[PDB]
């Protein structure tokens, strides 16, 4: 099994930038797709960005053009680069990983990292 650990959250002024990191450890070879979800105060958890091992990406319309998901294989980490942050990006952000032996669902979750965008 696999563990996911997020970091890089915090407080940023509207219009500012923030880079989240998710380091995977354990049985790395088991990871297939990875992604970032977020859960704003009161709302449901939503998929924000996803990446495959080969580098294919996708984004929710609400963040597309502003957020970039990427990976560093050597460091076993995936990133969420968040530019032009708006107050509505305020949420707990969660790292997620698909297990190759159970495709189509999340196999592993991080504990979540708080991003607060001030007005």
């Amino acid at each position: 099994q696999v563990q996911l650990q997020e970091s890089g959250g915090g407080l940023v002024q509207a219009g500012g930038s923030l880079r989240l990191s998710c380091q995977a450890s354990g049985n790395i070879f088991r990871i297939n797709d990875m992604g970032w979800y977020r859960q704003a105060p009161g709302t449901q958890r939503e998929l924000v960005a996803a990446i495959t091992s080969g580098g294919s990406t996708k984004y929710a319309d609400s963040v597309k053009g502003r957020f970039t998901i990427s990976k560093d294989n050597a460091k076993n980490t995936v990133y969420l680069q968040m530019n032009s942050l708006k107050p509505e990006d305020t949420a707990v952000y969660y790292c997620a990983a698909e297990d190759r032996h159970r495709i189509g669902t999340v196999g592993y979750w991080g504990q979540g990292t708080q991003v607060t965008v001030s007005s």
